[PDB]
């Protein structure tokens, strides 16, 4: 019986992103750390943890993670969504951290142990020129990456070479046909230069309307991308059937999900090959395990969302999940910077294309509380989310 | 092109630039209520409901820290752009906290547009498609006789529809066989609830026959096999609707019910993601949609959802609980007299403190709620009154709903 | 209840009683155009489009003899009730004659409401969700070079989308192997049409590459096996859309296409019954809905259909042919800047006679149509100008479309 | 080769209804008569015939009914709907009348002859009291009817015993629950008094919302009605699946149809037992034959709509169709009055529960042109179509 | 009741009582043909086609021993009732022998009705919806140059559609040691010859004419699917009988991934064979042999059923059919709006003698007869110079290299 004695939520911005950590203290003296990172609205997550989860949780038994999760999820009656789920996730991860520490085992060992030696990793190559891409690709290949997500061009900002209306509404503009043309050209160039040296990934980032997605799938399937990610927004995934009926292209989707109705039909109908959920968005380790299991039955594999806007605690959690879950496929990775490494010591980095799970007791990564205070929250507008098409229409960003 | 430039100039002339956004939490009676206020350079002020009573400070953080700096300086006229833009602004989206904050703004923008048009809100929409909306109220008691007393009172007031509940479900497990040291929570027994409710319907029909329409809210208390059995048990009593017979995540089990029972079904007060309702409606799994307008992001998506339902022949009974501002209720009445497929409006009487903070809140008359006829929504918040009643923490222990073995059930 | 009585009194005060209904047919240029005019006691006049060019006198009989005595004395404010009531008023319903007559009234009532609100029509709806709508125009010629000439002209004007057609299809069967004494009609050969069109796409892409979006209207010329083959033949050329690849009665054959071709599809200009579009959209058989707004009964059902399409991710390209008043076109532009899922507006230049009868008709500027910014729809009919151009009988011989063996095909 | 020399459209109102007849003259001297009756909008039908069908048709070969039908149907480009279809129907029926006359055969013999001796008939018993119903039922039983459509109560007019809003909008009001209660009570009374002496039919006339229709189906299925008609409006027939899945009630629908999309899914999915199309509403004899054939394949039977608002020419056409089409089931009938019999001589009336097809050349019933002029068109508002529910909402009438 | 009896008198005065039923098998040329003749008290005689060439004595037995005593005395006017009655008369129903026998009577009854009406058959139906029906003919050879020679001839005659078959030139196939007797073929060789045939024709003639090809149920489903993808680029007007009637659900696998135009149904004699096929749009043309489904009466209904689903009609018109049957199909083809094309093979002189006035295509079109009735009858004295003769039809014992029977 391990009574929860305190709950804290710290927002820290060591580098580019507002990061959110939840800290759970227990009377047994064991402390857990969890990721609650919803970078766009961090003060709302912190309010949720401080004003609501904390008085709910203090005095309750930390051992019973499953009950505390089921209870937390329905506690406000209305449920699901990014603010509640991230707050819960931070607590849930911290609770698993504590249980693993008390067991004196690495997190993935609690789960049932390894089903692979380490998880393969992909990184990001992004440039406004092919030469910029080549330079980044060559570097990553030298470091031993076998999977690289490639993007030609940047899409947003002022509408310079775009035929807008005469007085366009303020926003971040792009042209879907330009994006398609550039991306197809990128794939053609890369295959001509590198052949089958590495797996090419690409993130469509819900930029397209359904008919454009179906066309794009047909234009790039010959290049056998390891996956094409978020080819459609979450509200339109039924359109995937048109693609699956006539194209061999490998698809990944789901980083935006925070309600189970978003993924069930998707997986039951085998509309994607990889699920890309952001663990903290779906409510933490507890539901991530069940989702991995649900996918496994249908033969869908796992590529959890691992963006720079996530703590290294969250990344370590994902690696524990990835070496355990038999249907885990690959882990997204972006290099950490000095400030972030200082606030979150011992964060693992890929080695020759692989990320290895921590082997000490717990998640294996905590937050240095003193170092975090050197980097308070800082407001950012995130102007790219005001994504507009040439006619001035908002499109899903 | 000069002509095009002139047309834009003319657009700028009729602009209503947002000058301020505020979020007030107020608790005049039992519930923490949330109002968003939007001011414009033209001096026209809008009021909207952002009420998520269980997490009000999170909604207020959302409005104050994020929606405000996003919206100041923008043209209030273009509600549709502002809604589409607000909905995706955090990238991750949907959910009760963001949707309520957005609803508060959306409703206030519609209020502003209607005031500038000098019309009641429903007239902006396209006008009335009914004279007024029928209303149901709530009768709840731990005895059948206590229920009859409340029923008799409402029938005398002219209500023709009453949501009836026999028994109270929650609290300490007094007459429930739990494990030896039950986990702290609000306990109930599903079988006792089913038994009490079936008996309630039987007794009401014996006593009142066809005098009034009987509604009942299952409130996601049941597992699917219990739901299917219950539908067969009470279908003979022809409820006007049986509400939330299953939680949002299990609505595919409604097919089993629709295939074998004639029972009339309502669902959806918990929805805050469109994936929750699309399959539900497309497959005609319910007869009434019950969404909470602020939970789905305001008037803008409510109109669309109304129209979507209408094509499938599904009707509308928006959620109108005590935990909603009278502003939200007035908005619902405007939507209800306008949308042709609206069916009925839930109502609970306002207490004096609430009436003080929100003057002119409409009450049903002979079983009908009438839409406001002055410009705008027609109901505002008294800001000075509101501040006498600041937010106050409530745990809402009923949401820790436990079954006899100590497990959580959807509350 | 006195308070309720006062509220009704207040409703009566803001009433706009219909005082007159008129229907004018006018033919300033090539087409018989139809405008409905609605007057109110308040002195506010509305204008709407009721254009069914092939049967204008039937539409006028419908307005003058039936809708007029039905509507005089009724409150114009309640567009939604008036629409629901008009739609069922003859018992039998739907169809091009009744829908157009109703559309004329519905659009004029919306015009009146917007004028009384002192807002542009799109602002009544909820405001803009785009700055302006993109526009495509028509290029048609019997030679590839003649097509390039028209294309070059439109590209210079800033169009980014052009509907292209190579060859003309109809008239006497000059180079067609018919039976010995072919029945009188407008003859064409499906295979020659397919061959010409495929070559047209190939040549345009070779000449212009990705410079502009290519549209093409199949105009229900084909049998389903021809449609499926054609989709596979031109999908590589990525048309912006292929329009009416099948007649309305054969759209289930679109599944065969959707399952094997990436081709972008548009359909629906012929619809005047909701059963024609529901399955189409629910099953995502097209990418753009193409309904003719007056054919489906006006702005009121157009808004609903827009919203319905939006939930399924289907976008909107309302039919905007020469046989429609500039009033109808302005209405379409208002719907297009408002509805978030609107995609593009078809446009053909107005001739001087037409401009005289309908002053202030908007023209595209650099490939965009901008919504009017004055109160109302923004475009009216000049009644004195209109009468210089009375109805004139036209047979429309192209609708007697025959295949080489002499059989009728959907025209 | 039989050239069309003239086309005329006469509206006549010998009794209660504006009736519409189309007359086609041919150079061979043979004259055809057809029904185009859309009683609510007769001047629009007449305009359509006079101003559009006539100049299209004069000079064309009357023999080729199939081509003339296909051609007429698409002639305005936009198509289907009650005004165009009724005008076409009048011409189509008149063309078949001419062909039968030239063949010197009764219409049904042209078709392929009889597949039954005569068609069974039902009539209408309607009263605001049960005693009124009993009196009408007893009469019809005595005349040898074995099928009677029964209705208790009248639904419309001023809202006397209805709880409306305080100032209800002008219209024709009814209460759906009152209607259901009365109708169930009617069935119970009739079965108690008459047992299985006759088949009971009832017309719901689209008065109900879907959940009310499903309930009503369950409340009356025990009474084994011969059919329940129009239990739902045409836009909601997909709801019939809920009924068909759980109720044995026999259903009829379709009098409102004037677009084939309205009936195809209905019949393919066996959602009704009888189709009730109004022949002139679907465009005449030509499409009625095809529809009968289409239904036959699916096992759906035919009860063509035969209301008082139809010429006796139209009724005779329906009897010719009914003795020919093997899946025809029953013919609705209402007695003709003196004025109507004068304008349309020799109209057949049921005999001992049966209607017999005409046996002279042609349809067998024509219009007396002189007698029709004594009864010009007269405007009627048809106020019942402004049908409102207690809250003042329009409902499908 | 008086008025009803008076109606019953007028009907009686117009009744046309069947007085005799006859069935003649005749073999003027290559095929045993079957004609039913119905006589009436009117003195009006009708002729119909009952041709099931492989089993003609069974059909004749069916007519002479069973339909004849059933029909004598009954009113010929009521074709619909007599059809419904005949179809269920042996309780067990459907099938090629019963349906052909019934078809002969049915067509003959329509012939009589049209003669009494003094109208061409198609005019009874409601008249023309086209001027004439386009025609395809048969080009068959064991060499490409033989094919070219026939194609060139037909093109000069004005045909725009040609069914092309390139056959083999079990002596060259790898069978087992002592192959069971039968008519052997190799599916892979057939597929290869056919693909190369299409390729050559398009190379040589481009889009000069529409190419049709009859697979004649020779393939397994995986081979049918492959073949569809192999020839779809050549845009055949239709590929006929790509699968046997029992395996048509496999057509979905084709429809989901190929644009190939398909026709099927000449083998059908039971409605259950075509309903799902049409409801699910699994073919583009229905190919039913009219006498196999039981005559004009059900052909009219089937055409209407097809029309609703957008399926078009190409009735089976082989050489093993009377010219009476062919004329009936042309009447059906000029009337039904969804009729597409009529198969035709040239009549030889003996057949012309037995069936005078049989129409031939003119410039790629067949014109419906314009006299009263079907327009073609059998000359009974000439028919008896050509009595039935037994033929084994050894091609129906169709075997694969391993000795297995395959659908022929
Ligand atoms: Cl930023
Ligand atoms: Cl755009
Ligand atoms: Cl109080
Ligand atoms: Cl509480
Ligand atoms: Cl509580
Ligand atoms: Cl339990
Ligand atoms: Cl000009
Ligand atoms: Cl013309
Ligand atoms: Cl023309
Ligand atoms: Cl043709
Ligand atoms: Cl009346
Ligand atoms: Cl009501
Ligand atoms: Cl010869
Ligand atoms: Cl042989
Ligand atoms: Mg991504
Ligand atoms: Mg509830
Ligand atoms: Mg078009
Ligand atoms: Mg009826
Ligand atoms: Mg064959
Ligand atoms: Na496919």
């Amino acid at each position: 019986k391990n009574t929860i004695s305190n709950i804290e939520c710290v927002i820290t911005k060591p580098d580019r992103h507002n990061l959110i950590t939840v800290i759970v203290e227990t009377e047994s003296g064991v402390t857990g750390y969890g990721c609650a990172t919803f970078q766009q609205r961090p003060l709302a997550v912190k309010t949720m943890v401080d004003e609501y989860l904390k008085p709910l949780l203090i005095g309750k038994d930390a051992n019973n993670i499953e009950d505390l999760w089921q209870m937390m999820m329905v506690n406000a009656y209305w449920r699901n969504g990014p603010v509640i789920n991230n707050a819960i996730s931070g607590v849930d991860m911290a609770l698993w951290d504590i249980k693993a520490k008390i067991a004196n085992m690495p997190l993935h060992q609690l789960f049932g142990g390894k089903s692979r030696d380490a998880i393969q990793v992909y990184t990001h190559a992004t440039s406004d020129t092919m030469e910029g891409l080549y330079e980044q690709v060559d570097k990553y290949l030298e470091q031993g990456y076998q999977h690289i997500r490639c993007q030609l061009g940047f899409y947003g900002g002022v509408p310079e070479n775009i035929q807008t209306a005469q007085n366009p509404t303020q926003g971040s503009y792009y042209d879907q046909d330009q994006y398609i043309e550039n991306t197809v050209e990128m794939f053609k160039n890369l295959r001509e230069k590198y052949g089958k040296q590495f797996h090419i990934l690409h993130d469509v980032h819900e930029r397209l309307f359904p008919n454009q997605a179906i066309q794009f799938a047909k234009q790039i399937e010959q290049y056998n991308p390891f996956f094409i990610e978020d080819i459609l927004p979450p509200s339109q995934t039924e359109w995937l059937d048109n693609i699956r009926n006539q194209s061999s292209v490998s698809l990944a989707l789901g980083e935006l999900f925070n309600n189970p109705e978003e993924w069930k039909a998707l997986i039951i109908n085998r509309r994607v090959d990889f699920i890309r959920c952001h663990v903290s968005q779906i409510g933490g380790i507890t539901p991530a395990l069940k989702l991995g299991h649900f996918c496994e039955s249908f033969g869908v594999r796992i590529a959890w969302h691992c963006p720079p806007d996530m703590t290294p605690i969250g990344a370590a959690v994902n690696t524990h999940l990835n070496v355990h879950l038999h249907n885990a496929a690959i882990q997204e990775h972006v290099e950490y910077k000095a400030n972030t490494q200082r606030v979150f010591p011992n964060a693992a980095e890929p080695i020759n294309g692989y990320l290895y799970a921590s082997e000490i007791a717990g998640i294996g990564v905590e937050m240095d509380r003193e170092a975090a205070q050197d980097f308070p929250v800082e407001y950012r507008p995130h102007e790219w989310t005001q994504s507009r098409l040439p006619d001035g229409s908002i499109h899903t960003p």
